[PDB]
């Protein structure tokens, strides 16, 4: 009959015979262990190697492998996703549907996952009690057989599937047999943007409980005004035989210390005309000062739950962490224990490049410590609920949690379509409802996600007002259908902008400021998405920040996202490189658009993150004189382990520095006044540059662990001295073909048909593989590029507007090429214009100074066209002969800065290696701009000015042309680009022109110079 | 010091080009021993009358940002009307000029004055590509500003009536001009955006006789 009814096909069917959902439990026998949170023996892994055989659909498994294992079959790691051991590919979609959409069908041809264990049971285990296994993530539906008989069927790929194996089993050896289907009804409801994988991917195991046991417990935590006191509420419910000696203990615990102890028989109070739950009781605890649980200070109790009897027989235990906070929105402000929140938040996937949808403790942890090491408070988990180790975790390190039901239909026509529809009610109800009774005992989750992206529909009312009915401790959040309904508590944008609007028809994205204050509206307002870090990105963030910080009612958001959801493929000779969308034949596809992190797949820092840190910082700074103001920003916390060092330093050399301890209140001030500064007798720019340092290590971060910086100009001493005049003045020689200029042993080529510097010589050796020429264009970043695509062109995009143009294609034509002599100097004046079918584009003029010292001046002013699109870049690049191992810059680093993503850098002496100075985005584009430059060096030469630059490898045309790191190749030499001006990078999203006007090339007019000399 | 800087000629030089004459000086303007801004200029006189004149100017980044960076003079003409290219026809300044348009315009002198009872800086138009005034044509993108006041004697004189017309005219060629502000009479209100703070600043000037 399984075959048969096709219950994968009937969005009424989501489930057979699973038991009700429930927190996490383990069925400790002892109460010390259910205390300190050890391993339980009534809890057994089957995280172990499976028998695993792949099927083109279900009609194709045969019936022997229900009673036999098949010798076909392989010896499969569970948990696993069977795409990553290559039984088929994985599809990476983003809105689209991987399947035709004809709800509630799917394809015919629908990959099947036959595994299959056998395994040991205790007959302890049998003569008394329930025994049950425990599916935490089967995708996307499965069949459960147990010694060849069935046993249930489940759906929904984030919640456990549990079931009561006791009639099923026998002493001795066992044979599970689960037959897992890649696509079902359920598949309609995850349509996030993600690679779409399948099979058992989250733990599996097999839980011993008492035949009277506990089946449910809630605790809630209530204060009083000002915190000073709290009532710890556990409603603890049992199934089993009712008996009037029966009793539940509550006991709270900080370390080893029993704070507060409740015990009472079964039997709540009446509710109705019928009676009570006879099979219920609440317990109510007292805890005087309780030590508040926050992202900031995750204090944390242990509540252990025994049932027992009147006399004191133990029949099981359960237990949770506890936290005491309280999250209420009032007067329009999101609180966490009276205070308002300012959400730093990151979106995070499960993903690991490697084990795709497999989660373990070890890559958990790794993105939590840096999460917090780079002043996140908060994390979204986007879009479903994670394995639950995740909140655990979060509860103990301290991160705030938005829960979220794995509900997403973006793919339908309109988006709502299956949300607003009654027949999805269902399915749509237990995906919100078990999520919530599965966490809703974990402090660290403190606002409930009704899903994604899927419009807004009656579904999701009836459901924000289930939540809000069953638990009135947390908001209710949910972004679909603009972001602003009724099945909201939180205006939760996705992409609003800060200052510009957005008024797309039904849905419209306000600017942010102006969405808080709309005629009757009072939420609070945090971007559940924002800043979208889609490669080289975030640009912008900074006014993300200055509008959190200065408006109330505008309380942070999420970052999309936390980590590329590249995959690991291995080339001819077994080397391994970054695949996206489209690399595993699966098509359609979203190609690069699976790549939004601010770490790499293996959680290498985009150098996005950065600047991330540097926006969410938790101490501010004024300077006024001599007095440095530092403002905290934590709530709750004193600075007790920071602080802050101090450097003055004249043009990236040292003048002076000192620390001052930080002894900030939350929310409050603290003064420093810096010390007399002596002056410096050299010119130049004083900077002071201060650091938060934090002396002790955390759970979290290393001794020394820096969390907040800040920099300021001081005084500044301009050059007023005449270089010392030279001895030899350069000489001129001309030919039809070139003007050269000759000066000791260097020497300057300027082609007179081309009229650039096409060579130079030091010695007698070649400086140049090709001519320094305009640039005018940057290799398209994500940004540039959006959905464009080769047969959907979007006309809007940046790289669109730039092809239309004829950016790319124009040629420069030779307007001017004079040369002269001076007293001292030879004086080079050239002329271009660059056309594209008879319309000019730039006019570029410079002059070349080549002096008796030997250095060169240029200058160059630019003029744009007014009607042409604003170019990426306005500067100059060549091709270095020489490549060098170093290279060393003042100005704006360490890292790669652009003009709307510098406020992270900092001014100083930076000295990298040369592939330091690359940024290794999986798609290449333009990287490792470093702006704000005043000096730069490379091997002999040295360029100053007030510049930005990139150098590297790989010209701009090759970045432009591959679109896999793996495939680029070192060029010889080194490719220097040298620009006055820079466009901005944009980021609020990635599918439509997202560079702020003030970061855009549109001065019509435009002048820079450089000297560039031998050291 | 602003008001009481000296210039230091720093440098002051000549070359002769194939068809020009190139002149380049370099100026600090200093105050109790500081240098408050470097001035460095090239003067190109080619056969066809046309100078060209490049203005390179540094602002030291711990002083006050300058209400202005142009050229001035005291011209010897006289001349009734004023023809320009530019933002008009009335005064407009980088914060007040959204009403102005972009045309040719052409105004009696006394037009290009704007008698505030209590005398400022007054009558600047701003984007102006060109300027004809008597013999003289200027070209480029500046802001500017002409009378037969010089900013002296509007800083020294508290009423309009008190005024008095000095010998020629005085040409305020600006390559920037300062916001004006207003949110409020009684503490600084110019917003940072037009505030001269880039610390470097370019424009271009060529002078003719047309
Ligand atoms: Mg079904
Ligand atoms: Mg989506
Ligand atoms: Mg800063
Ligand atoms: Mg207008
Ligand atoms: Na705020
Ligand atoms: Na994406
Ligand atoms: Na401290
Ligand atoms: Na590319
Ligand atoms: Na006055």
């Amino acid at each position: 009959v399984v075959l048969q009814r096709r219950d994968w096909e009937n969005p009424g069917v989501t489930q057979l015979n699973r038991l009700a959902a429930h927190p996490p439990f383990a069925s400790w026998r002892n109460s010390e262990e259910a205390r300190t949170d050890r391993p339980s023996q009534q809890l057994r892994s089957l995280n172990g190697e499976w028998r695993f055989a792949w099927f083109p659909a279900p009609e194709a498994v045969p019936e022997s492998w229900l009673e036999c294992d098949l010798p076909e079959a392989d010896t499969v790691v569970v948990p696993s996703n069977w795409q990553m051991h290559g039984y088929d590919a994985p599809i990476y979609t983003n809105v689209t549907y991987p399947i035709t959409v004809n709800p509630p069908f799917v394809p015919t041809e629908n990959p099947t996952g036959c595994y299959s264990l056998t395994f040991n049971v205790d007959e302890s285990w049998l003569q008394e009690g329930q025994t049950r296994i425990i599916f935490d993530g089967v995708n996307s539906a499965f069949h459960l057989w147990c010694n060849g008989r069935w046993v249930g069927y489940g759906q929904d790929s984030r919640l456990p599937s549990e079931f009561d194996l006791s009639a099923f089993l026998r002493a001795g050896e066992n044979r599970l047999a689960v037959m897992v289907l890649r696509w079902s009804d359920g598949s309609y409801l995850e349509d996030q943007d993600m690679w779409r994988m399948s099979g058992i991917f989250r733990d599996v195991s097999l839980l011993h409980k008492p035949t009277t046991q506990i089946s449910d417990f809630h605790v809630a935590t209530r204060f009083n005004d000002d915190f000073s006191r709290a009532v710890l509420e556990a409603e603890v419910q049992m199934c089993g035989e009712l008996r009037d000696y029966l009793r539940v203990t509550v006991s709270l615990w900080q370390g080893e210390t029993q704070v507060a102890s409740g015990t009472a028989p079964f039997g709540g109070e009446i509710i109705d005309e019928r009676g009570g739950y006879a099979d219920r009781v609440t317990l109510r605890l007292n805890v005087e000062n309780p030590k508040l649980w926050s992202a900031e200070i995750p204090n944390l109790y242990r509540a252990v739950v025994e049932l027992h009897t009147a006399d004191g027989t133990l029949i099981e235990a359960e237990a949770c962490d506890v936290g005491f906070r309280e999250v209420r929105i009032e007067n329009g402000l999101l609180l966490l224990n009276g205070k308002p929140l300012l959400i730093r938040g990151v979106n995070r996937h499960e993903h690991h490049p490697l084990h795709g949808q497999v989660m373990d403790e070890q890559t958990m942890v790794q993105d939590i410590l840096l999460m917090k090491q780079n002043n996140f408070n908060a994390v979204r988990c986007s879009h479903y609920p994670n394995h639950p180790l995740w909140y655990t975790l979060c509860d103990r390190y301290g991160l705030y949690v938005v829960d979220e039901a794995n509900i997403e239909t973006h793919g339908m026509v309109p988006m709502n379509r299956l949300t607003d529809d009654p027949r999805w009610l269902p399915a749509m109800s237990e995906r919100v409802t078990r999520m919530v009774q599965r966490d809703r005992n974990h402090p660290s989750v403190i606002i409930w996600s009704l899903g994604n992206e899927s419009g807004h529909g009656a579904n999701h009312d009836a459901l924000y007002r289930w939540i809000k009915s069953v638990d009135p401790s947390r908001p209710v959040q949910y972004e679909g259908g603009g972001a602003d309904t009724t099945a909201t508590d939180i205006i939760c944008p996705m992409y609003a902008r800060v200052d510009e609007d957005q008024p797309f028809p039904a849905v419209p994205k306000w600017s942010i400021k102006k969405w808080l204050s709309l005629p009757g509206e009072t939420r609070p307002l945090i971007l559940c998405e924002y800043a979208h870090a889609m490669g080289n990105s975030l640009g912008g963030f900074a006014k993300y920040w200055q509008a959190f910080r200065q408006y109330p009612r505008l309380q942070g958001g999420f970052v999309w996202d936390w980590v590329d959801q590249s995959l690991i493929k291995y080339d001819e000779n077994g080397n391994p490189w970054s695949a996206y969308g489209g690399d595993f034949g699966d098509t359609p596809n979203d190609r690069q658009f699976c790549m939004n992190g601010l770490v790499f797949a293996d959680r290498t820092p985009h150098p996005a993150l950065t600047e991330a840190k540097h926006q969410q910082q938790f101490f501010q700074f004024r300077l006024s004189g001599q007095t440095i103001e530092v403002t905290s920003e934590y709530l709750f916390r004193h600075s007790d382990n920071e602080l802050l060092h101090w450097m003055v330093a004249l043009d990236g050399k040292p003048l002076a520095s000192g620390e001052v301890p930080l002894d900030v209140a939350p929310q409050g001030k603290q003064l420093i006044e810096l010390p007399e500064l002596p002056q410096p007798e050299s010119a130049g720019q004083l900077w002071l540059t201060v650091r938060v340092v934090q002396p002790n290590a955390t759970a979290w971060s290393e001794a020394g662990h820096i969390s907040a910086w800040q920099q300021w100009r001081l005084a500044e001493n301009l050059s007023v001295t005449l270089p010392a005049a030279s001895h030899a003045i350069p000489h001129l020689t001309t030919s039809e073909m070139d003007f050269c200029i000759e000066l000791g042993n260097k020497r300057w080529q300027f082609n007179r048909q081309s009229g650039f510097l096409s060579q130079m010589w030091i010695g007698d050796k070649k400086q140049l593989l090709t001519p320094l020429r305009d640039q005018f264009t940057r290799a398209p970043l994500d940004n540039d590029i959006g959905v464009t695509e080769a047969t959907r062109i979007d006309p809007n995009a940046w790289v669109e507007r730039w092809k239309a143009a004829g950016h790319y294609q124009a040629e420069a034509a030779l307007l001017q090429c004079t040369a002269d002599t001076l007293a001292d100097a030879v004086l080079i004046t050239t002329a271009h214009a660059w056309q594209h079918q008879g319309k000019t584009l730039f006019i570029s003029r410079k002059t070349y100074r080549i002096d008796g010292s030997g250095q060169m001046a240029i200058t160059v002013d630019v003029e744009v066209a007014s009607d042409t699109p604003h170019p990426a870049r306005i500067g100059l690049n060549c091709q270095l002969a020489q490549v060098a191992e170093r290279v060393n810059w003042l100005g704006l680093g360490p890292q790669e800065n652009y003009p709307d993503r510098l406020t992270a850098a900092c001014f100083d002496r930076w000295d990298l290696p040369l592939s330091d100075m690359y940024t290794p985005y999986v798609f290449p584009s333009e990287n490792g701009l470093r702006c704000g430059t005043r000096e730069l060096n490379y091997g002999p030469h040295q360029w100053r000015g007030d510049f930005q630059f990139n150098i590297s490898r790989y010209s701009q045309q090759q970045l432009m042309e591959t679109s896999h790191r793996h495939l680029l190749h070192a060029e010889e030499g080194t490719w220097l680009n040298i620009d006055g001006f820079h466009m901005g990078i944009g980021g609020d999203d990635s599918w439509s022109p997202s560079v702020s006007a003030e970061f855009q090339l549109s001065a019509g007019r435009y002048h820079y110079q450089l000297v560039w000399c031998q050291k």
